[PDB]
């Protein structure tokens, strides 16, 4: 286990975003983003975990950081559900590790990009039974959501922000919109934002995440 | 071993475009495209081959029309050179078949989308040592180009049009750009054209392909 990066904010922290990267990236991949946001969010810690290094099937069993195995791209994205739930258990330990440092669970947010986003959806709306600031889901999808999904009263009150490219060829705009629709139909305050890009992060998309966090925190 | 689609022009054919599909699609995928072009290109025949149905590793062995196997995506790509060559040798046979009907080589074009385009680069600029009207590459790249690429004087005379989406997440714009730069560095007449799309084909792109074709056969 590589330890997560902890980027300290300008003032003493009273909120926290835990941010998961996508397939094959490391804890640093989102450092420049966490830093852009800490320019306006003066009391919000960013905790950047790193996925276990493990074999990824679609990549010839190449070992690389990965939240769960992907075993097929087409026609059905076939994944390790067992590896996802472990990652999800990891993130829940993190939330608890952050509460112990004195951050109120209502001011902890989960963010995820791509493969990381799928672990953030499972954590907040399947595993987590407490307060929570928010979920921020970036160019992603919830492989573990389904018509049988049911949300407890607590999970219902976690706000979510779902962002996606129009031209994303890896995670289809629809797959990301299908996770947004699951939550919308179940009474979850949820926002949808699209941007003219592919499977990437844009400067304006980061501005909007800042605006959205600053609204939840104030 | 399915047979090619053959779309006869409005007037007696004196030209030909062999147009290959991408992974998982069939010979019918570009039939609407060929049809559109023929309404402007009155003596151009289009033969649309379909790739042999094979296990694909990155899709879990799922059997589907495939020009060559893809074994890994990241971070070192891996393809089957064996299957690429049999695809390439089958393309050549189709060129020799068109010649045999009474089309001049220099009026025959190769065109390819995604996986289809990698085979078409390889056939033109590595295998084929004779006259050829040109190569049209959509959303693709050259897996077999490298630092050691050297072209024959006749390979150098084959014109090319390379087209790409700015937001392609399956084959990066940068991977297409590199096929372009290898062709331009070796004295090939290449044209590059980018579009604000992903891994797909736009109306405006097909428009451009036609006007390129019109110029070439004028």
């Amino acid at each position: 286990m590589t330890e997560p990066l902890i980027l300290q904010p300008a003032k003493p922290a009273d909120a926290c975003v835990i941010w998961l990267h996508g397939l094959g990236a490391d804890r640093y991949d989102f450092m420049p983003v966490a830093e852009a946001l800490q320019e306006s969010l003066l009391t919000t810690r960013f905790v950047l975990p790193q996925a276990p290094t493990r074999p990824v099937t679609i990549n010839g069993g190449y070992e690389m950081p990965s939240w769960y195995d992907i075993k097929a791209m087409s026609p059905a994205r076939s994944i390790s559900l067992e590896e996802l739930e472990v990652s999800a258990k990891m993130v829940t330990d993190l939330i608890e590790a952050q509460k112990r440092t004195g951050i109120d669970a209502s001011r902890i947010f989960l963010a995820g990009f791509s493969q990381g986003g799928a672990v953030v959806f499972h954590t907040a709306f399947i595993n987590w039974q407490g307060p929570l600031g928010g979920v921020i889901a970036l160019s992603t999808y919830a492989p573990t959501f389904g018509d049988e999904l049911e949300l407890s009263a607590s999970q219902q009150r976690i706000p979510a922000l779902c962002l996606h490219g129009q031209y994303d060829d890896v995670v289809q705009n629809a797959m990301g919109r299908s996770a947004f629709e699951h939550l919308k139909s179940r009474g979850v305050t949820v926002t949808w934002q699209e941007y003219p890009m592919g499977h990437e992060v844009l400067p304006q998309e980061i501005h909007d995440i800042g605006a959205w966090l600053a609204a939840r925190l104030g």
